[PDB]
């Protein structure tokens, strides 16, 4: 009612150990959401044309032309790790569990408030805030998942990551079909490559409105809203990484000579001529059995074209890859393809007290060794005469198409019926948790943006909006713009995510890699004297697992 | 029987999660024990007199004079962490449990073998090993705990720490009463201080024999032996350390001024004159309320005399302390009293392949801040006139007894009815697990050598011995020495220790300190090309706990 | 000391209640566990025993 709270704040995550090493994690998240009336009360169909930028030859990848529908509604998105767990909780999961199961999701809106800004344009022009007791907040839960799915995490537009900092929802918008043509070129490409925005295929047109599709709820202060419980359908997420390469599968060669003394140079030695060894290979015309040569059961990882833009009906797009590299060879310097990069703000990790508008960012280098060093690759003529002769080898060094900065690895693809790979690991806190599968006949084996894809059913999106607070003057037949009383609303959002985890078991003599605070990272987990806060990202499949 | 094994090898530690976050750890340990016939078949009463060494003034602490009974039996001791867990298991316990409960213990002897060395004193004098099928191993379990308790871990004489390395038991010996007088002196002490070994008080005499006190079992190959299950009685062991000092207990002062800017020098400030503040103190004659002055509820830790040797009926002995220091001030360099030091061999951590007879060692610096910086201590006259005047202060700097290298802190003691301390933390792998309480009217509040003291009941000690393998010639009335056939035995020992642990829960926003492998310690957990092995020690109460 | 670090927040640890005018809150009854307190003083010194 008016003087009665309709809800409870809860940002406690509970861990409840079951039988046989199964835990049931239930993450409670609560926020104060602030929401403003819409720019307009209309659906807008807008095109973005940065033709001018692509107009420079060699800049095609800078393409941003698209059409979208702008709606008067806001999206409440809470699908990002940082919304549900803190550095503390993450350590617990990641250091002690071995697999994660996303079970359910629930969210509710309570303690709604609507105020109206009245400006007493005085000397020092003043403004009074008053409560509009009979005003309504509009809530719409698209549970039949009618509207197109728009995960706010790919834009760092989720609820914020700190329970003691109010937040806001994002203006909901969705892609509208368009046709565009852009021919690639390079620095000094004579002429002006076609760069055309053709428009919309009429048979690809779908204009959606919330009002016509979802039931809308008006909540006044006294009201409250609650989604019920949604159960997901998803394969479990592993919290361990693999490290074995094709090169480390199965029985190693028996060493006929073993070091007699300790010493970084006291190697053991297979004792047999590479052309006189027993074993299996798939090199029917050779007697050489080496570790690069001996037969392995399948292939771990695959090679895919790099910095490959493909083009369809709407402009060029980057070809995605399931895993990047990093390790022995790649660090920030040994920079490659396949590793994701996250850009974000003060609400999701960028230091709170930091002044300046450059996003905060990071490149994620996983821990499962399933990628490639293209630099180590080589194709070689089937005769296999060995110190191979410059024209019986194709090295990542020889140029293709006569371009000196392109080699066969950039167009290379070794994916096939023997490829073995793993799904993507969780990215705390900026990563998305779940994703909607494509309603495509044949589906993708994975999604590079979320470890959890719900197939048959996903929770629907939640839309919110201040209903129109009209003034005394209102003429629906005027070609003008509806005049409204400046209204805004504050409401509390409470969400509940439940997971099921399994506890890890030691299996080696040696200890495992664990997340731990230390003298160098310590200050990243506590506030500043100013109260500045930051949320440094962390890794998740720290412990090893044997692949075979 | 002869061709039948009587047991199973098992060195698997099982972790079985129960309800409500309780795990039941059951540590299995198996070893191959090698045992030789006794030097003699007699009990020997021997005195150790290094008078010559103490004969140098200023060397009293080098005293080793004692009497002991040397017995023909060997002790099978498995009470040291390293016998039951590996680096791998320790990480699991220590990073994820919050308290440990020692529940029970069982051990058994199987697959007994007795051989006799026959030397065919040839050119190259040879020796044939043959099985003595009817020979017996003698086993004695002193379950009524009759014999004096002699934990082999204070001498690094436990079973060894690696399951794939055969081991051996220790020759059992126990202290026999003696009377000795040694007067301290120093470099350049005129004369020769009394240094006398008086002998034995007849009323303090207790000669014990295994034969007369415990039932002895003869096992032949076909036999086997098993202790049954013993349950211990012990308070739980905490796996967390405390960090709060008297200085960090309770409500901090309210700061009237807070930093406006971030900056390592942008402090906040109490805003009130130290002599104008409200609050409580125990300084009845002062109006100064400071953090060193304000009242705390009790005292965490205590001050005790350092490098204090005390003397009773049998020579001088070092006064023990419940906790040392280390941290801000002590590292290996800021070396102090209270921290234990462990010396050991190849069977318990010293690198296997290392040549050389110097023990391997380490000083254990715990993590609970409950010790003292004597250097920060000061006594000051009750008038409390403040910039205190050299003769109203006693500083760790002024000399006592006119000795310039002695100050009041070395003789100081602040233990009293407000002292709060914690029991000793576990030392993996060289530390003892359990200890027998003193059969004293009033008992010690703790034991500085084991986190677990069993009061009412402890498992009894296990004694083993090759029975006499006589030759054709044997004359019991000869004043000579019995001649025996050179016999030795190998048997398998299997022990089972069960613990009960509770899983930890995160309670802070920030992560905890966890044990983890890394590029600097990595090679301490895997063998050498030579097969060298080592077992680096680890810490155990890594996570913090609030004291108040 | 990084291993002695514990940052606590109310929000993450205790359930929070929002009360509006119409609301009210009540803790229930908590029972303590404590030895009794004497309301009398002693005056005998070692010098006055027996």
């Amino acid at each position: 009612g008016v003087g009665i709270s309709t809800g409870t704040f809860n940002n406690q995550t509970e861990f409840k150990f079951l039988e046989n090493g199964w835990v049931e994690i239930t993450a409670n998240s609560s926020r104060l959401v602030h929401l403003n009336m819409p720019e307009s009360e209309n659906y807008r169909r807008v095109v973005v044309n940065n033709m001018d930028k692509t107009a420079v030859n060699g800049n095609m990848a800078l393409d941003d032309i698209h059409a979208q529908i702008v709606t008067p509604w806001s999206l409440v998105d809470a699908n990002a790790w940082g919304v549900w767990f803190n550095p503390g909780d993450w350590q617990l999961i990641v250091n002690t569990m071995s697999e994660l199961h996303l079970v359910s999701f629930e969210q509710e809106i309570f303690n709604v408030v609507l105020k109206t800004v009245s400006e007493s344009a005085t000397q020092p022009p003043t403004k009074v805030y008053n409560n509009d007791l009979t005003a309504s907040l509009m809530v719409a839960l698209d549970s039949n998942n009618t509207m197109p799915f728009t995960p706010a995490a790919m834009r760092s537009e989720t609820l914020g990551f700190y329970p003691w900092k109010p937040t806001i929802p994002t203006p909901w918008r969705y892609y509208f079909q368009w046709d565009r043509t852009l021919i690639p070129s390079h620095t000094g490409t004579s002429g002006t490559p076609t760069n055309i925005y053709h428009g919309t295929d009429p048979d690809d047109v779908q204009f959606y409105t919330i009002e016509n599709s979802v039931p809308v709820h008006l909540l006044r202060t006294g009201d409250e809203f609650a989604t019920g419980t949604f159960f997901f359908d998803c394969k479990p997420c592993r919290l361990t990484h693999t490290w074995q390469t094709n090169r480390a599968l199965g029985l190693p060669p028996f060493l006929n000579s073993l070091p007699q003394s300790e010493g970084a140079t006291n190697f053991g030695d297979i004792g047999v001529q590479q052309d006189k060894r027993r074993g299996v290979t798939q090199m029917g015309n050779t007697n050489y059995i080496t570790e690069a040569t001996i037969m392995r059961p399948a292939e771990v990882g695959y090679s895919a074209p790099y910095y490959s833009f493909e083009a369809s009906t709407q402009g060029p797009f980057k070809t995605p890859i399931a895993a990047g590299r990093g390790g022995a060879q790649t660090d920030e310097n040994q920079a490659a393809d396949g590793n994701p990069r996250y850009a974000f703000g003060r609400q999701h990790g960028q230091k709170t007290t930091t002044t300046g508008e450059t996003p905060e960012r990071f490149t994620y280098i996983a821990h499962q060794d399933t990628g490639r060093y293209p630099e180590g690759d080589w194709i070689q003529n089937i005769n296999f005469n060995l110190p191979v002769t410059n024209d019986n080898v194709l090295l990542p060094t020889d140029p293709i198409g006569g371009k000196t900065g392109i080699n066969y690895t950039n167009i290379f693809n070794t994916y096939g019926p023997l490829t073995a790979l793993n799904n993507v690991p969780p990215v705390y806190p900026n990563g998305q948790i779940w994703d909607k599968e494509f309603d495509t006949d044949l589906k993708p084996r994975l999604h590079v943006n979320a470890p959890f894809v719900c197939q048959n059913n996903c929770p629907g999106q939640l839309f919110v909006k201040v209903a129109p607070n009209l003034t005394n003057e209102y003429d629906p037949d005027a070609s003008a713009n509806m005049s409204r009383i400046v209204t805004y609303s504050d409401f509390w959002w409470k969400g509940k995510l439940v997971f099921k985890a399994k506890l890890r078991a030691s299996h080696t003599w040696n200890p495992i890699q664990q997340m731990s605070i230390n003298v160098d990272n310590q200050f990243n987990y506590v506030p500043s004297n100013i109260g500045g806060m930051k949320i440094v990202y962390e890794k998740s499949q720290l412990a090893p697992r044997k692949l075979y």
